[PDB]
């Protein structure tokens, strides 16, 4: 049985509030000084034995004041015994301990040196043996002083109070000398190593080797050689091969495999260590609110005794304080260990099962491959692995969850009698609420983004057609159109999604309130004790602390089946099919040219797919090539011809006779395959660069013409999908890296069908044929061209997969068959002026008043607590509740309330503030977009456009708003609590200044450097999927030429690379998160001990302190909340800067202007223009004049600018210098309006819409039904029409559809041509995109309709323009040319006349 001599008790805390000194003797330093032993010792030999060279560090002044402070430890120690020996020496805990510390100090003592000269890291054992000692003398200290302030004794004596303090500052110097210094490492492009590998505990603890890369963050934007590269462990090799060790024997050991257990089995024990760090995360979190309720009751003791033997002591008060800021830091320290050893689980899976599924990709057999799509597989490893990495963050949650809800149920019922149970049901009512809610949010969210896209593709119509649509005058009925999709369909929708997220808004703020509401209630009217404020409060903490158990069991419970569907995919992927790796036994090379045999079978069969086929395989095949020759492979599609390559290079499951290959082996696909790279890259293919040789095959290969003609040389990049390059040079580049591979054999699979005769001619002689650099390497090539049968040394002739007819040309010359027949940066401020632009936007009157109502609601629910504090005084004055139906019922209106104010709050950000800004930007962005001049719309990619249309414009309809409210609800709660908690001690502003300061930091560093590492994230996370398509395209040629570790070895560094970036990304995290919950945890202990002193001063009450720290133990979770939002926030109004941008072009002449035009003749007067402002003049000084009638014909040649006459005669470009007339007014003033939609044209660049008939002839329906009908009959497409659809007119044409083809679409645009006033008509070609029919057809209608008005003809085919009775040559842009085309052509041997 227990027993001690000393009067306070064994038990852990004595009377007091500290730990009772038999305690901080017999368990504390007893248990740190054994811990020592044991794992010192443990640690002691380890690095004994480990190392002893090289190394080994400067015995700098750390060492020996390390040295020299532990020899001060063992005097102080060695001191105490004696000052011991005599004062009751009989106490086992004191005596035992003093033995155990000194024995323990030596141990410390041989572990420093030990340590100092081997490891890197200051030794884990070490620090927090020191740790605990400084802890357990301080704690020691803190005794002997409180017992000397209360009852005037020393247990020590005096000598022993000094002594512990000698001992306490030495166990605290040597632990900071032990934690910082760095141990100097005695002196003698990558990536730096990760500072991880060289943190020690506290560093690793407090994630303070994070600090570096976050300021470097924060000063630079950060490029990917800013990254540490990835620590120790974290390799995908490493992982790969560890996770498929483990699945092998799943595979070979198990009666059945499992690769949810190969993942458990492999990383389980990070996961088992981050469940003791939850299960003591747990453990604190809920005795915070129990210390809580401790200095509560406390207080109110102590006030109760102060009031008019053993009375209270403050420093019981002191200590509480002094362990809940213990409380919070543990929970804070472990936290982020379970998060760090999660997170590094689920990085583990990630790039142990992506390299696995690469790995299985490259080995799959082609039946598994076609049993499967390209884009399945993709996803499995872009998707399927992300719900495993995703489910490690959860995994814990399984039974924290319930162990949350266990406890905390177990701690509201000690706390609250059996009236709990009615606000865990409320809790458990509003759960399925919570998620009837948001699916309807879903729902509403799917709607919107429907209705983006739809207005989105609008747009593109818009965007694409600009040229058409500006020179039609049509911007006001399609920017109109535009505007009725919007705001009749996107923002009503909009408006119904904001008035849900009121609805879900003020259940988030009325649940919280409303479970404490009713559970007050109930116990209230059915428990016959008072509700006293030591009751109210901790049970506020309580609730708080049970509602994200309850809130995210759900999702972690959807987690986990999803995850497991995706274990399923996983291991049907790993279980596929192989190849049969001895198929085709590889062997070495064989010296002697000519004769030997390379290429083997005997009689055998190979079947394409195993479990259906047999006697139906491509079989019995007896087969030779040798070296030097080339022997060609002739066959019908699919008789087996490509088969059989596919054999030979052991793609194909044989079960009868053998093959073997000698030497390496190159291959040509038929369809060839391009690797997304430079051309270099491609041809080289991982071989080792010779320039000559690399030369000399672009030479031998016809690629040299290509290698000219494209933009960039061989350097030329192989865009995304390849789309760079078109099959003849494909087929020839691929033949080009396999003469570079110089292999020993050659698998050419029909590379000569995808090229030109004359070529394939020049590639027999240089390559393939005995003239060809090649003569000296094996060569099997499939192709049924007769060039090649006729180079070729021998031939086999296979038709239904089995071979018919082989032997030498001779041979098979002369057995006259049918083969015979044939063959004979620094980081930027933040840009306020945009935020700034966006209030302005929301109308500041409406976001104030937004603002306002955030107040409010904060307001009452602070005022709630308020009351809830004087109605629980009340309560604790009294013995009974006197007044429950009044105080519930005020508490009931204030919280009721702060819900109202936050439904009002939400009312106002969507209906006035988020609507109204995304409405004001919207129609901003599209009319200033309209109105941009040509410059704009060739110098930025319509994609780039339509960007800004489709995700920024949408980021500020739905997630800007949202994001701003968010970071105002919690800024404004973050200011009440700070609010209430100076207004119980107004001492602690000088807390909370000195924490705002770093808070702010904390935030600023944060901010930057996290989007900077989630940006590099995101950018090397996609590299490895487009990696994996890519391979899985190229399957067969990576098999071919055999670099299967080298495309593995891509797919790991790919992942490797991801995961350097990922690793900083979530680490951040852990930062900020540490940094947060620390300042948390001091704000806690700033209101709990300034409380106390209020206490001491005799004038705190219990509901003041409880009122202040049920406060101050929630602005933890408000501070995150503010950090992240303020992330979010700046990572959403780039969108709003981005719109801004675009809201803000140059826009072009005015529109209308005061010369309105009343309604032929056309006349320049020195005119000349710029394709571009910044281009020279491509049109100089023309003064044509064409009378009313005239017929007027443009030529030039290809660099002239007759095409700038249409753009110049519609004022899509100004005049340089000089001016155009029509009817005798300058249209250089007369707007642009009025201008344009006076004109007719028919656009080079024929354009069509989505919409009806009518949409695409007269959008603004101006024009009659007869007209309209007259118009499609002349251009002979009313009868197309009447084809498509019994509409008629209001038949649709579909943007990216085909309703109209070219020739008919021209008619189209030539009816647009006919309806308008066509005093003056302007037309050109499609540059040679036109038929004789079409002409015919569009001469007949223009002199039908048009000849009685003024045409001017730009089309380059001379046809079109033989019988005007005017034409003009742009000579390089000075017009200088002469009336007729007929004396044009007659009169001098001009270029019109050498053209024709």
């Amino acid at each position: 049985c227990k027993l001690c001599r000393s009067p306070e008790g064994f038990g852990p805390i004595s009377f007091y509030g500290d730990f009772t000194q038999c305690f901080i003797d017999g368990v504390i330093l007893n248990l740190s000084a054994i811990f020592m032993i044991t794992f010192g010792i443990r640690d002691l030999v380890n690095l004994c034995k480990k190392k002893h060279s090289g190394i080994k560090y400067r015995r700098n002044w750390i060492i020996v004041s390390r040295m020299a402070l532990v020899l001060l430890e063992i005097a102080f120690v060695s001191l105490a015994s004696l000052n011991i020996s005599k004062e009751e020496a009989e106490n086992f805990t004191i005596v035992s301990q003093y033995a155990s510390t000194m024995l323990s100090l030596f141990v410390a003592l041989a572990l420093h040196w030990i340590e100092y000269d081997r490891s890197v890291v200051a030794n884990t054992v070490l620090l927090f043996y020191w740790l605990f000692e400084t802890f357990g003398n301080f704690a020691k200290l803190i005794n002997i002083l409180i017992r000397h302030t209360y009852e005037g004794i020393w247990y020590s004596g005096q000598t022993g109070f000094i002594l512990t303090l000698f001992q306490v500052i030495t166990c605290a110097s040597i632990l900071l000398l032990e934690a910082l210094p760095k141990k100097p490492l005695m002196p003698h492009t990558r990536r730096k190593p990760n500072p991880y590998d060289s943190a020690n505990i506290f560093s690793r603890i407090t994630f303070s080797w994070m600090s570096g890369l976050m300021k470097t963050g924060y000063e630079k934007y950060l490029v990917e050689a800013d990254l540490y590269k990835l620590p120790r462990n974290f390799s995908s090799e490493e992982l790969s091969q560890k996770l498929e060790k483990n699945w092998e024997n799943e595979l070979k050991q198990k009666s059945n495999p499992s690769l949810s257990w190969a993942i458990c089995r492999t990383f389980g024990s990070k996961m088992l260590l981050a469940a003791f760090f939850k299960a003591i995360h747990d453990v604190l979190a809920f005795t915070q609110p129990q210390l809580l309720r401790i200095l509560i009751k406390f207080v109110t003791d102590y006030n109760s005794e102060r009031q008019d033997p053993q009375k209270l002591p403050i420093v019981r008060g002191f200590l509480i304080a002094f362990a809940m800021f213990l409380v919070g830091f543990t929970q804070t320290s472990v936290l982020h260990q379970y998060f760090l050893n999660v997170f590094n689980t689920g990085m583990y899976i990630k790039s142990a099962l992506t390299a696995l599924i690469y790995q299985k990709s490259l080995v799959l057999s082609n039946e598994a491959s076609g049993l499967s799509s390209t884009g399945d597989i993709v996803n499995l490893m872009s998707v399927d692995v992300q719900k495993l990495q995703d489910l490690t963050q959860w995994l814990n949650l399984i039974w924290s969850g319930p162990f949350q809800i266990i406890i905390c149920l177990y701690s509201l019922y000690k706390l609250l009698g059996n009236s709990m149970w009615v606000g865990v049901i409320i809790l458990v009512i509003m759960m399925p609420l919570n998620s009837f809610l948001m699916r309807i949010q879903k729902k509403l969210q799917k709607s919107q983004m429907k209705y983006k896209d739809e207005r989105t593709r609008v747009i593109s119509e818009i965007l694409n057609n600009i040229k058409s649509l500006k020179l039609y005058a049509w911007e006001k009925p399609y920017r109109e159109k535009l505007e009725e999709v919007r705001n009749n369909k996107e923002l009503k929708n909009l408006t119904k999604l904001g008035c849900y997220m009121a609805v879900t808004s003020f259940q988030f703020n009325i649940v919280p309130f409303l479970v404490s509401c009713c559970t007050f209630a109930v116990f209230v009217y059915t428990e016959d004790r008072a509700l006293t404020t030591d009751l109210v409060f901790p049970a506020l903490t309580l609730f708080n602390l049970l509602s994200f158990p309850l809130m995210i069991i759900p999702m972690v419970l959807n987690s986990f089946i999803e995850a497991s569907v995706s274990i399923g995919r996983l291991f049907t992927f790993f279980t596929n099919e192989e190849l049969q790796p001895d198929s085709v036994q590889r062997l070495p090379k064989v010296k002697n040219i000519g004769d030997v045999a390379i290429n083997i079978g005997d009689d055998a069969t190979f079947l394409w797919q195993r479990k259906p086929e047999y006697k139906v395989a491509l079989k019995n095949i007896n087969f030779q090539a040798k070296k030097g020759n080339l022997t060609c492979i002739v066959g019908k599609v699919g008789s087996g011809k490509t088969a059989l390559l596919s054999c030979m290079l052991g793609d194909l499951f044989r079960v009868k006779g053998f093959a073997t290959v000698h030497g390496s082996v190159a291959y040509v696909s038929q369809v060839p395959w391009i690797m997304n790279g430079t051309v270099k890259e491609n041809i080289l293919f991982g071989h080792r660069y010779d320039a000559e040789f690399y030369e000399k095959t672009i030479k031998a290969c016809a690629l040299t013409i290509d290698l000219a003609i494209l933009m960039d040389g061989d350097k030329t990049l192989v865009g995304e999908k390849g789309i760079s390059l078109s099959g003849g040079q494909k087929a020839r580049l691929s033949l080009a890296r396999a003469v570079y591979a110089r292999a020993d054999t050659y698998l050419l699979d029909d590379p000569l069908a995808a090229v030109d005769e004359h070529v394939a001619r020049h590639l027999i002689e240089h390559v393939l044929g005995p003239n060809g650099l090649l003569h000296t390497k094996t060569k099997v090539l499939a192709t049924n061209k007769v060039s090649a049968l006729s180079i070729a040394d021998s031939i086999a002739l296979l038709d239904n997969g089995e071979i018919t007819q082989q032997g030498t040309y001779d041979e098979i010359t002369k057995d006259a068959d049918s083969p015979l027949w044939k063959l004979l940066r620094e980081q930027g401020k933040v840009k306020w002026n945009i935020y700034l632009e966006y209030a302005k936007a929301c109308n500041p009157k409406s976001v104030c008043v937004f603002i306002l109502f955030i107040v409010i609601s904060m307001f009452l629910s602070v005022m709630g607590n308020v009351w809830l504090k004087h109605w629980s005084e009340v309560n604790s004055r009294y013995g009974s509740n006197p007044n429950a139906a009044r105080y519930l019922a005020i508490y009931f209106a204030l919280g009721i309330g702060s819900a109202l104010a936050t439904l009002i709050q939400t009312i106002v950000l969507w209906v006035f503030c988020t609507i109204h800004a995304s409405k004001y930007l919207h129609n901003l962005m599209t009319n200033s977009v309209l109105r941009a001049p040509m410059t704009f719309f060739e110098t930025t990619p319509i994609g780039r456009i339509l960007n800004r249309f489709s995700n920024d414009i949408y980021k500020v309809d739905a997630l800007l708003g949202r994001t701003f409210s968010q970071f105002f609800v919690n800024a404004v709660k973050v200011t009440f609590t700070i609010t209430v908690i100076c207004a119980t001690t107004w001492q602690f502003i000088f807390i909370i200044i000195p924490l705002s300061v770093f808070y702010i930091y904390y935030q600023q560093y944060y901010l930057r450097t996290s989007r900077e590492l989630r940006r590099l994230d995101s950018i090397t996370r996609s590299p490895i999927y487009s990696h994996f398509q890519e391979t899985l395209g190229g399957l067969a040629t990576v098999r071919g030429y055999s670099q299967q570790k080298r495309f593995s070895h891509i797919n790991q560094c790919r992942i490797d690379n991801n995961m350097s970036a990922f690793y900083p990304s979530i680490n951040a995290n852990r930062w900020l998160a540490y940094r947060l919950e620390l300042i948390g945890s001091i704000i806690i202990l700033g209101a709990a001990t300034l409380s106390v002193f209020r206490l001491k001063q005799g004038t705190l009450t219990a509901g003041m302190v409880g009122l202040s720290l049920s406060y101050a133990l929630q602005i933890t979770q408000t501070l995150n909340w503010i950090v992240r939002m303020t992330v979010e926030v700046e990572t959403n109004i780039v969108s709003v800067e981005r719109i801004k941008e675009y809201a803000d072009l140059k826009s072009e002449a005015p529109l209308i202007v005061e010369g309105h035009r009343p309604p032929g003749d056309i006349k320049f007067n020195n005119y000349s223009t710029r394709y571009r402002p910044e281009l020279d003049l491509v049109l100089k000084h023309i003064n044509i004049h064409i009378k009313p009638n005239e017929k007027v014909g443009i030529v030039g040649r290809t660099g002239a600018g007759k095409s700038s006459l249409t753009l110049a005669l519609f004022r899509m470009i100004e005049a340089s210098e000089g001016n155009i007339v029509i009817d005798n007014i300058a249209i250089n003033e007369i707007g642009l309006y009025d201008l344009r939609h006076k004109l007719s044209i028919i656009p080079q660049d024929s354009q069509v819409f989505e919409g009806t008939v009518r949409e695409n002839i007269d959008p603004i329906n101006q024009y009659t039904d007869e007209a309209i009908w007259r118009a499609l009959e002349l251009s002979h497409l009313k009868e197309h029409v009447l084809s498509m659809s019994n509409d008629g007119l209001d038949a649709q044409l579909t943007e990216g559809g085909g309703n109209l083809s070219v020739g008919q679409r021209q008619l189209l645009c030539l009816a647009r041509a006919m309806l308008v006033p066509s005093k003056i008509l302007v037309l050109d070609e499609a540059t040679a995109a036109v038929d004789v029919e079409t002409d015919k057809v569009v001469q007949e209608t223009i002199r039908t309709a048009f000849k009685d008005r003024t045409i001017l003809t730009i089309a380059h085919r001379l046809n079109t323009i033989m019988d005007s009775d005017r034409i003009i040559v742009l000579d390089n842009g000075k017009v200088a040319e002469f009336d007729s085309p007929g004396q044009l052509l007659s009169d001098n041997k001009s270029l019109f006349y050498s053209l024709c």
